[PDB]
């Protein structure tokens, strides 16, 4: 941040309302916030509608609210079109801008080979009256674009007469390249943050600023954020949606901020992952998210609904005993859930198959028990009979066989959308990347409210997405890196 001064820093986040925000957007928005906060500065939110819906502006304001960012003001590039017009005319009168009717292909490698276009020497007043043709929309006007008069022979291709105004309320619109430095300057930005993929652009940016004798804006570049096995092109994502491969932009497989928060990511983890680091691997982002959520979420129990095996404590009765226990043992201010138990339990079959005819084991948060026999009807295991011994390296989780109180849950597990890491690209999709499994979970889990994060013991981490009628829960699995 060159020549930054505490209390005199202004940054801005300038997304286009042409789609929903994704993770890379989140890096930009966050870094703008981080540099503004570092100097006790101000951060503007600019909707960049230079070359133009409102559903997107709404979605943006909600995603920013969700990331916890707050802005001093909201502006639209549109709001300065009249002024940009004025500046355009000024440049025409300084012989710094001219009207051009050379064709797009021709113009493209006239630029490539550095020959001055025909109109580069146009008189001032022809340039102005052509600009008027453009502002009215005449067939002349549409054949004409205004461009800056810089240097067709510069080693920097961005310095070779870039287009400033195009004919397309307004009949003519400024390009990004021209609108960005002017608007940044007059809005009071002091430090404009931009992806360093647009890096040849800087000399042009500053050119415009000095050529109009405007207050300089420093540029701070950063790397763009891209992930393996991920697509963030807006066209590829709408393709996913239109073929019902997903059925919403909020799908947990989508790198949108909405989708990624639904999937379990915490804003804290995303910000830390941005600070504490060719594509990136989701593994480290989800490992940070794990480290962050693990000590502040409760632990509940679940067993497979269908493969569950019945365990009997022969020496107890069918009187259900209740015991308050703590949700998370380590952080004892997280609260207490309730634990119900009696003589009949459900355990996993992957656990049932592991018990030998006289082992001692431990039902977590309850106590040790003594396995007595393994009744196996047909080939499978039908039932297990054990002994209370409440007063071992086989500690298993369990549910009390109380079906009118156990909560039924669908576990959604997701895989990457595409198969390669980065025209016949749809052959690299994973369509069967949404896995459902049904479980019973602990009665006390009815406490949870939608959006809550928790852990299923010896299963993994989950977020409660929706609650169906009849208290049926939908649980999205949070990857754990
Ligand atoms: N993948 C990305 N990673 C980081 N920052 C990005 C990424 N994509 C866009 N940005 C930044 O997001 C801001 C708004 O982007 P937007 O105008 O929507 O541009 P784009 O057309 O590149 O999506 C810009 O500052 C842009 O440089
Ligand atoms: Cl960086
Ligand atoms: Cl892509
Ligand atoms: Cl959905
Ligand atoms: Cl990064
Ligand atoms: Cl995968």
């Amino acid at each position: 941040m060159a020549n930054a001064v505490i209390g005199n820093v202004v940054t801005r986040f300038p997304p286009e309302p042409s789609g929903y925000l994704h993770v890379g957007h989140a890096k930009a928005a966050f870094l703008n916030n981080y540099y503004a906060q570092m100097y006790e500065g101000k951060m503007l939110l600019r909707f960049d509608d230079t070359n133009p819906d409102i559903k997107y502006e709404k979605s943006i304001i909600e995603d920013l609210e969700n990331l916890g960012l707050k802005y001093e003001k909201i502006s639209y590039s549109s709001d300065h079109f009249d002024l940009l017009e004025k500046y355009c005319i000024d440049m025409i009168k300084m012989n710094k801008a001219y009207a051009d009717d050379t064709g797009v292909e021709d113009m493209r490698n006239q630029r490539g080979e550095g020959i001055e276009s025909i109109n580069r020497n146009n008189s001032i007043e022809k340039n102005l009256e052509l600009f008027n043709e453009m502002r009215k929309g005449t067939e002349i006007g549409q054949k004409n674009c205004i461009r800056a008069k810089i240097n067709m022979q510069s080693k920097n291709k961005c310095m070779r007469d870039p287009v400033m105004y195009r004919c397309i309320k307004y009949k003519c619109y400024p390009t990004y390249d021209f609108a960005c430095p002017i608007i940044d300057s007059i809005e009071g930005v002091t430090h404009a943050l931009r992806t360093n993929e647009y890096s040849d652009r800087i000399e042009q940016y500053n050119w415009f600023i000095s050529t109009l004798n405007l207050r300089k804006v420093y540029i701070y570049e950063f790397s763009r954020l891209a992930f393996v096995k991920t697509v963030m092109s807006k066209r590829k994502l709408k393709w996913f949606v239109e073929n019902n491969v997903v059925d919403s932009w909020v799908d947990p497989r989508f790198p949108t901020i909405k989708g990624i928060l639904r999937r379990g990511l915490t804003k804290e983890a995303l910000f830390q992952f941005i600070l504490e680091q060719n594509l990136m691997q989701w593994d480290k982002l989800w490992s940070i998210n794990k480290q962050i959520i693990d000590p502040i979420i409760p632990r509940y129990a679940a067993v497979d609904k269908n493969s569950s095996i019945l365990l009997i404590l022969t020496d107890l009765t069918d009187q259900v005993i209740q015991k308050e226990r703590d949700l998370h043992m380590k952080n004892k201010s997280l609260g207490t859930c309730n634990m119900y138990y009696n003589n009949k339990y459900l355990i996993e079959l992957e656990d049932a198959q592991t018990l030998l005819e006289n082992e001692e084991i431990t039902l977590i948060k309850l106590g040790n028990i003594i396995i007595k026999n393994i009744e196996k009807e047909n080939g499978k295991i039908k039932q297990i009979n054990a002994l209370s011994n409440f007063h071992t390296k086989k500690k298993i989780h369990w549910l009390p066989y109380l079906p009118q109180q156990l909560i039924t849950c669908t576990l959604y597990e997701y895989d990457h959308l595409i198969t390669v890491d980065k025209d016949d690209w749809t052959n690299f999709i994973n369509f069967n990347s949404k896995h459902e499994t049904l479980v019973y979970a602990e009665p006390s889990i009815s406490s949870l409210k939608v959006s809550d994060k928790f852990q299923f013991e010896r299963r993994g981490y989950f977020i409660l997405d929706k609650i169906d009628p009849h208290h049926h829960l939908h649980l999205i699995k949070i990857p754990d890196g």
